[PDB]
């Protein structure tokens, strides 16, 4: 008899609680990324389009993971980035380069066809309104607000004749005139773009990092903080965390030996405990940065994510980058 | 390209994130439950089978929600409960009352058909093994282990003769004889099974309260604490939280008088702010236990949940139990 819904702001909430929960202390969580394996999938595993087996969400799956674990890397917050699907205004290398949709977060000033204010990093804007005529996804209802009395995912006809520029009005509202409307959100720093961003995704700072260094993210001229309190991740429907962990082979010389067939498994384990002598002892939370699986209480903590992929070669003191996408 | 996924523990992990993120300070959350709208949805709202319209997950939705907010109550941890689907052994008022599957969580000792021990609350066992002979999701798979390794859930053709009793062996194993293995999990105190549980949901203690006082949850003999660290919610794949809160008219005189209109909207705002004298005044995260909407800065916080229902009359000195489900 009751009609309820979890609003998308809940998807962001989860993502935030998770990111905030991480910390040192018994009151906090420590997550460890893990790698391991050697037993090659099959012969034809180095082929192109080769899909290894999915990981088995089961205790046998978990143990089959812990058995092949070769080492562990503590994941700190500075390695987690709230990210959203990247969409550059006019990138014809993908679909609909000029036609968008309401609430679509579009990036600008990242390419010659984005160039709007050199010297600044990528500027990200939100699409508030679009051109009248178009399609309402479901049913029909089309005109000035025919699909705006209910507001269903609406794809317009006419295109964006031009990228929005600057930081809009006090509320970042910009009216290009092409029948579109945008809201200036923020500015991504060069290094962040270079180091953290990708072709698929961009980074959204966290409320905290935003409140501490506003100008850094082109968030200073912003007043919507008097309302959202640095809740940008909320404003752009961010609900995805992209990791960025480097495997320091310099740590372990175990597989940094010539041959090596690399590992094919990855897993994120939360709150694993340090191997105890007398099993009837007080469990200890693992808070160091690295660990030898044997130095870790097998099965301790919770395994929230397992990954299977082709083998990855590791050298002497060669640095290997690990990235994963958690969604909420 | 890669073959990876999130395991069941990830969901539990999210629920725990939510529950633990609540409190004071900036890295924690203050959740309020709002109740509002006195004006009828329509003249037929009091008619049986009447459902109002689904709320709209849009800024308009929130503005509207606020437009009609009558009051808001702070949500305390003691009000949230990790709950899992409830399946009572023997409840012949439902399907498979004697036929279970692997990993099913059954409840015994919660009614005559369950009775196993006066002097103990509900005992929640987990089905570990079942009769070899039976049927399978995919017909062409007339074999346990076959259907076991092929995915499909196996349904034993031989029913469970008697309900599992006691706490079992070392890890909690129990074998009546009907070729149905069981694993005792924990127990549920009356004060909880009576106020917290429902027909389809049984409460499961959170780690800290399982720690704070074990024997209470029949988790005393337990040894898994030497590894899972009171992570019971993980073992049962608990990802749902149930809200138990009370709306006292006494604190909202306005909204109540000998003849009011009631309230038809409930929603949840995380981290709202109190009213400001002026827009630039630093943001004052609202922590009081209850607010009149006017005392809160409109649109502050993040509305992660909305819900509309027929009117609920809020007479003088009468409290209303407001329940809310959250799935992660
Ligand atoms: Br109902
Ligand atoms: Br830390
Ligand atoms: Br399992
Ligand atoms: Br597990
Ligand atoms: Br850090
Ligand atoms: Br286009
Ligand atoms: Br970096
Ligand atoms: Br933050
Ligand atoms: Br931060
Ligand atoms: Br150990
Ligand atoms: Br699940
Ligand atoms: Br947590
Ligand atoms: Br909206
Ligand atoms: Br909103
Ligand atoms: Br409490
Ligand atoms: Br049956
Ligand atoms: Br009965
Ligand atoms: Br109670
Ligand atoms: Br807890
Ligand atoms: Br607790
Ligand atoms: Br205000």
């Amino acid at each position: 008899i009751y009609r309820a819904i979890v609003t998308s702001k809940f998807r962001t909430e989860k993502m935030l609680n998770f990111y905030n929960s991480i910390g040192s202390g018994p009151d906090k969580n420590t997550i460890f990324i893990t790698f391991g394996r050697s037993e090659p999938w099959s012969s034809n595993e180095n082929e192109v389009g080769f899909a290894p087996p999915y990981p088995t969400d089961s205790v046998l799956g978990v143990t089959d993971m812990w058995t092949h674990m070769m080492g562990t890397v503590k994941v700190l917050p500075s390695m987690l980035d709230a990210v959203i699907p990247r969409r550059d205004w006019g990138d014809t290398r993908y679909p609909d380069p000029y036609t968008f949709r309401i609430n679509d977060i579009v990036v600008c000033n990242s390419a010659p066809y984005n160039a709007t204010e050199s010297g600044a990093g990528w500027l990200v804007y939100r699409c508030l309104d679009v051109p009248d005529t178009g399609m309402c996804s479901i049913a029909s209802l089309t005109d000035k607000d025919e699909c705006l009395k209910l507001g269903g995912k609406w794809t317009p006809s006419a295109r964006s004749m031009t990228p929005p520029e600057g930081r809009g009005d006090a509320e970042g509202t910009i009216e290009p005139g092409d029948g579109y409307v945008w809201e200036y959100l923020f500015e991504i720093p060069p290094d962040v773009s270079i180091n953290r961003c990708t072709n698929e995704y961009i980074v959204v700072p966290w409320p905290e990092e935003l409140k501490e260094d506003p100008t850094r993210w082109g968030y200073e001229d912003n007043l919507t903080w008097q309302q959202d309190d640095f809740g940008l991740i909320y404003r752009v429907k961010a609900n995805t965390i992209r990791f960025k962990a480097y495997l320091d082979s310099v740590y372990f010389p175990e597989a940094a030996l010539p041959g090596n067939k690399g590992f094919r498994q990855i897993s994120i384990i939360t709150n694993p405990l340090e191997a105890k002598a007398h099993p009837n002892d007080p469990n200890v939370k693992a808070e160091k940065d690295y660990y030898d699986p044997e130095d870790l209480m097998r099965h301790s903590g919770e395994m929230i994510y397992m990954e299977n992929r082709p083998p990855i070669i590791m050298a002497m003191d060669q640095t290997e980058e690990i990235n994963i996408l958690f969604t909420f």
